[PDB]
């Protein structure tokens, strides 16, 4: 049964409701992202409409092969109506294709569902400039002031630094990035920019980044590993055993693995800046793990709802504990006091 932080009052819709069956009174279900926890539940089989972005309507079509029929992409930016409600879909600043949704109620309240996001100020000179919002429906994924990490541009920086000097003292040098969903890809398609080379990557992986309108993509990457000298392995092999057994593979062309473990936070971020991280080693294999995040920072959350104002708050991420709920709670209440709203 569906939880009520995925129904939208007053409407038939739902948003990333895809795994408990038909869900009583929907006549369209809404997709922000196509991320497997959000999208659990949809395949071939699937009969009723689904609207979501164009990035996120080709990744259902190619790689879960939901039938064309029910796939409804909107525009970004865009006032559409919906059965018959008004909704416009927002870059989300998360993963390729994904979106917050803006929902005009029949009875005038509007509600903003955030989806997955890293809130960014220029999301206060988007369409959410022009009016109030009465409900947030929040990703509060790092809603705790302990979680801080660099920006996207710095991180990116310290990769590009990183590689392009490792492989200039050792032209032999191969490097890996580890991958398991979309999202990130700045970071292979940098080193792989900076080193001249196209990213090499298994057929089912290459498929899924065709699905995502990216700029002269062609050009960036490919199915031929022994071409290339970033490789992309799924995530699950960036490990001592994982890249020695990867290393053998390549026939004696490279002598040395720089890999990379784009992570979300991690505790080491409580202590070391980014330009100070060093990785874990043994012989010829060496593995960064870089704070690369598509969420907001605590920091960067916190300037975005005391921007908006809204009137209610509705959290989407860590509401299975008491502990959890009750932190949330009085961090949205501290803001609330601080800004006069
Ligand atoms: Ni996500």
């Amino acid at each position: 049964t569906c939880p009520f932080y995925k129904k939208i009052p007053g409407t038939g819709f739902t948003v990333d409701a895809f795994q408990y069956g038909v869900v009583e009174g929907c006549t369209a279900y809404f997709l922000t992202h196509f991320h497997s926890d959000h999208y659990a539940g949809l395949s071939k089989h699937f009969t009723f409409p689904v609207y979501c972005s164009e990035i996120t309507g080709n990744l259902l079509k190619n790689k879960l092969h939901v039938q064309e029929q029910y796939i409804h992409p909107l525009p970004l930016d865009t006032e559409c109506i919906v059965n018959g409600v008004k909704v416009v879909l927002l870059d989300a600043n998360h993963c390729p294709g994904a979106v917050m949704i803006l929902f005009y109620l029949p009875n005038g309240t509007v509600i903003l569902h955030t989806g997955d996001f890293r809130a960014d100020p220029s999301m206060e000179r988007s369409l959410l400039a022009d009016q109030k919002v009465h409900m947030l429906y929040l990703d509060t994924t790092y809603c705790s002031p302990e979680y801080t990490f660099p920006s996207q541009q710095e991180v990116i920086r310290f990769a590009i630094n990183t590689a392009f000097e490792a492989v200039t003292l050792n032209p032999h040098a191969l490097v890996v990035c580890g991958t398991y969903s979309i999202g990130k890809e700045k970071v292979f398609l940098a080193i792989a920019d900076v080193l001249g080379s196209k990213v090499g990557m298994s057929q089912e992986k290459y498929k899924t980044l065709q699905c995502l309108n990216i700029p002269e993509i062609n050009s960036l990457i490919t199915t031929d590993m022994c071409s290339s000298l970033v490789h992309l392995l799924p995530m699950m092999q960036i490990n001592f055993k994982g890249l020695q057994s990867h290393l053998k593979k390549c026939g004696g062309k490279y002598n040395q693995i720089l890999a990379f473990r784009p992570t979300g936070w991690t505790h080491s971020n409580k202590f070391t800046r980014i330009a100070d991280v060093i990785p874990q080693t043994k012989g010829n294999i060496s593995i960064y793990g870089i704070p690369y995040s598509e969420h907001s920072s605590y920091l960067e959350m916190k300037r975005f709802v005391q921007w908006l104002k809204p009137q209610k708050i509705i959290p989407t991420v860590n509401v299975g504990t008491w502990k959890s709920r009750s932190t949330m709670e009085k961090y949205f209440r501290e803001w609330k006091l601080e800004a006069g709203y």
